């Protein structure tokens, strides 16, 4: 995936299009700090070379001050404009980053079990910022660099067609050199920006690893890895940098190599150089002024290459396939008759299906429960209602219509759920029960929620009631209190559909039945999917599905269950 | 905590100075380009100057071949240099990560979570680069540019005494404003790589919570919160690179002052300026001479107080409060008769204590059951016996000594407990099982494992049998099967002492059980610290224990508490 530079450069001027202005202001600033510079030159000239006595006393009088006023001239330009290229670089480096988030914030979920966190994470850190050095200031580099080439070459036409054919012979040779030193930087670069995703990953690892990897031991195979890692980072910079200290030598030699070409020339006598050998040391003049040209703009090369390449990937992965949103209707406070039929979903990467026929009906102001086997299908059902997955056969129907139907927000603000490994955030207790609608929701409805949770008993044992923080993933307040914050979140929401995926699976059951009674007595007539793999806690349920290897089993009320003498009551029968 | 440059410069030395080889090559690389740069230039001069006819011919025969070679050494001593610079550069910032590894892995339990994983894990990837430009190039260019400094003061002492006491004058001005520029520089630099932690922070949040983000909507705060840092960073770039824009021209302003001077002083005909006419333009050919390095060591004065300010923060980070290692005392495969003595635990920002006079005894080839309140005082327990956190008042003893008598790494070998937020690694299951020790278990001792914790039914459905990639977190096997995954590790290190933290939180009672009569008949006279909600998993435990509120409440058998009709009979009547 090497792309050219031109076409991916060209893709990435639009980024760079609303911010010419900088880059205009940018160069004006160049032009005049050159002329500047110029002036300054041609008024030094004559008071060093031909010496102070030499030169008049009357335009020396005023030279201090002339000189003085002149190169704040140039200090202001020169300001300008690199407060300028900064200005473009940083504003272009940021909405980057912002693009970045916002397109891997959209990805669907079955894409973020594949990556792991920290190669997601180290391209917003390192592969965004690379772009920033070849955007503008390489760019201006390259620019300025070819159009002093040009001149030069315009000014050897003109002066002596003769001896300007060597340039034209070597040019092919020299671009030859120079594309392929280019991709090899690029190569590297890409090489590189990949391998720094490893080094993020494996400080990952041990950064939220690090209780078991106390407990286990093991405190030097951690180290290890992250040794090997590190030195294949290092190796990869010496490669590029051993590529960038080689490319500068045969650049130089070819240019050497017309130097000895002109200096051959020159030293036979011909009539030609014989006639014009005053010409001869105005283009051998001219020629070894290029040499700087020339370094400047192959040693640049490497940094815009290397941003070129972070670039590149960056936009190939901004390409990426995200959810999918064909559906726009958008739904208000929907019933939630959820209903399936003949709904086979298989998990990306998995040969056999995770569900086989599956069929419920979870009607308006009912609360359905899944039991089973650990791990058969109980949490998939879940995933698919809220489209975390997609469908392959069948179809799931939300108030009457199809979920693909439907728009994306619109589902997912109509479903809440506790999830069956409860992340919280770390922020005050009272920003984690009402979670991204703060604005929304008053103080006393926060409270209320929490209470419905049996959450405020313990809330006001902390140092802050309702604004204490808690730490990354909630360390602060462990076990079943993290449930009860969850379920405080889920209630909320006052969603039309509830889905409790193991709600009191580290709670005790002082606490679990007064959360049912809660839920049963202040959420009537809302659709509930409650999962939980203790029975006690669905004696009340409306109906109850088995789940076994994915497909439907019994399904009915408790007492038809248990008077079936099935799965159902070999389960109630060994938990009593 | 701005430390003065040269006194963290002097503890910096320590970590570069095994690769002072690399430093010498480079400084005897950079005077052999510097001659040959001057023979370059030295014979070149008459060539251009003078004119091709003016110089000889018989010289001019060998002058292609001679100036090729000549080029050539300089571009292999460029390319030494180069490479001998960036190697020292890269093996003192691989020497730095791995510190910041090893050091940060170390830390006490109770530093983890006031801290944020992000900005933790952005002190490895971006606050340790900072150090590599400052620490072999920026230090060679420092050290050339004041050695030309010097060279040019001894020149000016010797030429003239009378035009040098401006530079006099004018040198603690121009070493003050260096100084205030330097220390604004590390301000920004430290400031500046602080806020990319914030940037780590805001994307991990979303990285590792993109579930719940979807769910309860709030599709925007995250973009706006993410927008807001980035913003910060990037106008923390802006001022940084505002400081070095600005502190080149007033440098600059202070050498044409003296130019200015100088110039006046030439201007006034007295008899020692007429005298001595001749030496005032070599004085004022010699100073303009010194723009260019005043420029350049005021230039990459930028990014050596950058890297400064990084190495600073870096080695304040690093001399940190790591876990206590007092206690040197080796024991191997200890009985684990655990006993409690008035041991009073608070954690770390807490008034209350967490536990108040916690008194219970684990004698060996016992299981030991820990009930009552959700989050009163169970995990607490269990922190401390394995010295997550340190222990106020009281003693813990184990095998009849104090815990803190003991080595860590012995201690922590014979302990291994089930997680009640079990965190399994991004790895096969085969290494998942046998964490930290993959060479020292075989395959059959690992399948042995997975048997005894009931977990191969559900490994042989997989794709690959104990080979199967399970993604981050062990998202790709859900619910109960990390908790059976996490039995089975723990079984397999046949730890004298083995703590069942929530064991079967997660789980069906058709494999709870199971689980349990595997534990009781494979892993006779071992000592157990069962933990867990439900009662009828420690139906047969040889004594239970209730804690609420961090206190002792109720100790002794099934039966005996059964019939003592206390909070555990209360308990038992509410669950049947
Ligand atoms: C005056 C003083 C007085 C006395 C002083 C002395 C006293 C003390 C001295 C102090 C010394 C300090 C120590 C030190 O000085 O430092 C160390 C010491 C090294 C000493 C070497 C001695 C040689 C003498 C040289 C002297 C002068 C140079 C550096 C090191 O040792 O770094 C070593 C590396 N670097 C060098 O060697 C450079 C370098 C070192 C030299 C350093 C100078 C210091 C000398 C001191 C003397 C002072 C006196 C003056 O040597 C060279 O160049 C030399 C050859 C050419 C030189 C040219 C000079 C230019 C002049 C031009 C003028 C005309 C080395 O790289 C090897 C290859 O890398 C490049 O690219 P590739 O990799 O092949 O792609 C080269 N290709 C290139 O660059 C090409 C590049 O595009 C150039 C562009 C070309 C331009 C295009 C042309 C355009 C055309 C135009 C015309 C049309 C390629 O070919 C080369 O070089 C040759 C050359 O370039 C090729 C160029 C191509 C030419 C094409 C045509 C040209 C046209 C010409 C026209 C005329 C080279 O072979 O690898 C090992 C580690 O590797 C591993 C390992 O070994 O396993 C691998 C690693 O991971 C692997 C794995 O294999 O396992 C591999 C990875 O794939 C990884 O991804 C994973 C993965 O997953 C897979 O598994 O796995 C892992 O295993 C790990 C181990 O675990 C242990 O760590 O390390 C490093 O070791 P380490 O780091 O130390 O451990
Ligand atoms: C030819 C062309 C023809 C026509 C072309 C035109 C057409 C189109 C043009 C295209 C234009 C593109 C757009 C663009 O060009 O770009 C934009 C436009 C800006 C235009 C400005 C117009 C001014 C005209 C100037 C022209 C020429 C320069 C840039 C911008 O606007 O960037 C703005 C920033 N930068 C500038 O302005 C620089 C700059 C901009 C100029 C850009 C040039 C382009 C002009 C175009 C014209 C072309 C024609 C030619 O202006 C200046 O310099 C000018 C004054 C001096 C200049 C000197 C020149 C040198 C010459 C020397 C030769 C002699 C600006 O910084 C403000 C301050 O920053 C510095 O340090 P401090 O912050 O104070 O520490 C300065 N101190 C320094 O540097 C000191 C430094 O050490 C210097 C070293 C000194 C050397 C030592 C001396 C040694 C002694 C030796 C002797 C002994 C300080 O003082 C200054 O400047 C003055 C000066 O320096 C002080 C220096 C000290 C002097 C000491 C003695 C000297 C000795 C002398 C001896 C003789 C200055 O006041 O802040 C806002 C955003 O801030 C916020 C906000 O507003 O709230 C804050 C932010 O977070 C906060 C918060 O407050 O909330 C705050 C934070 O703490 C944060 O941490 C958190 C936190 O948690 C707390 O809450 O919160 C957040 O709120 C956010 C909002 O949410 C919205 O985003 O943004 C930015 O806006 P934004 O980014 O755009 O949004």
């Amino acid at each position: 995936k090497d792309l050219s530079t031109w076409q991916t450069f060209r893709r990435l001027w639009p980024t760079i299009a609303p911010f010419k202005a900088g880059l205009i202001v940018a160069g004006v600033a160049l032009i005049l700090n050159a002329a500047s510079d110029t002036f300054m030159l041609s008024l030094l000239k004559p008071l060093l070379d031909d010496g102070f006595g030499k030169t008049d006393r009357s335009v020396l009088v005023w030279m201090p001050l002339v000189v003085i006023g002149l190169m704040i001239l140039r200090g202001i330009t020169s300001y300008v404009s690199s407060y300028c290229i900064s200005w473009v670089s940083g504003k272009v480096v940021m909405t980057m980053r912002r693009r970045l988030f916002g397109h891997m914030m959209g990805m669907p979920v079955s894409f973020f079990d594949k990556q792991s966190t920290g190669t997601l994470l180290s391209r917003i850190t390192y592969d965004s910022e690379q772009v920033a050095s070849s955007s503008s200031g390489a760019l201006i580099t390259v620019v300025r660099e070819g159009a002093s080439i040009i001149g030069l070459f315009i000014m050897m036409f003109y002066y002596s067609w003769q001896l300007s054919i060597i340039l034209i012979v070597l040019a092919p040779i020299v671009s030859i050199a120079i594309r392929v030193v280019s991709k090899r930087f690029r190569n590297i670069s890409k090489n590189m920006q990949n391998t720094m995703g490893q080094v993020t990953t494996s400080a990952e690892q041990m950064l939220k690893g690090h209780k078991e990897v106390l407990i286990f031991g093991g405190q030097e195979v951690e180290t290890k890895r992250f040794d090997k890692v590190s030195n294949r980072m290092r190796l990869q910079g010496m490669k590029m940098v051993s590529a960038s200290s080689i490319s500068d030598p045969i650049i130089q030699l070819i240019a050497s190599l017309a130097l000895a070409f002109v200096l051959y020339a020159a030293s036979f006598p011909s009539v030609m150089d014989s006639l014009t050998a005053g010409t001869i040391t105005v283009v051998f003049s001219s020629m070894i002024a290029l040499m700087r040209p020339l370094k400047s703009l192959t040693n640049v090369n490497a940094q815009f290459q290397r941003g070129m390449a972070a670039c590149q990937t960056l936009f190939t992965i901004l390409d990426s396939e995200q959810e999918k949103d064909e559906g726009k209707r958008v739904i208000e406070r929907a019933t939630g008759d959820v209903e399936f039929r003949n709904v086979t979903f298989t998990y990306p990467g998995r040969d056999v299906p995770a569900l086989r026929n599956i069929n419920l009906k979870i009607p308006a102001g009912k609360t359905v429960a899944l039991v089973g086997r650990s791990g058969s299908g109980k949490s998939t059902i879940a995933s698919l209602i809220t489209r975390f997955y997609d469908i392959d056969e069948g179809e799931i129907l939300m108030d009457g219509h199809d979920l693909r139907e439907y728009t994306l927000a619109s589902l997912r603000n109509q479903v809440a759920l506790v999830s069956q490994n409860v992340h919280l955030f770390n922020d005050t207790v009272a920003n984690n029960i009402a979670y991204a609608r703060t604005e929304q929701y008053s103080r006393e409805q926060i409270e209320e929620a929490a209470r419905m949770a049996y959450a405020m008993d313990f809330i006001n044992k902390m140092d802050n009631g309702l604004d204490t923080v808690i730490g990354e993933n909630g360390v602060l307040l462990s076990g079943g209190q993290r449930q009860r914050i969850a379920i405080a979140r889920a209630l909320l929401r006052d969603s039309p559909i509830l889905i409790l995926d193991e709600a009191t699976s580290a709670l005790d059951t002082e606490s679990e039945r007064a959360i049912q009674a809660a839920l049963d007595e202040l959420q009537k007539n809302r659709t509930s999917l409650v999962i939980a793999h203790r029975l006690s806690t669905i004696e009340k349920a409306d109906e109850i599905v088995v789940v076994e290897d994915g497909v439907i089993v019994e399904r009915g009320t408790h007492n038809d269950l248990l008077e079936h003498r099935g799965v159902y009551a070999q389960l109630h029968k060994m938990q009593f």
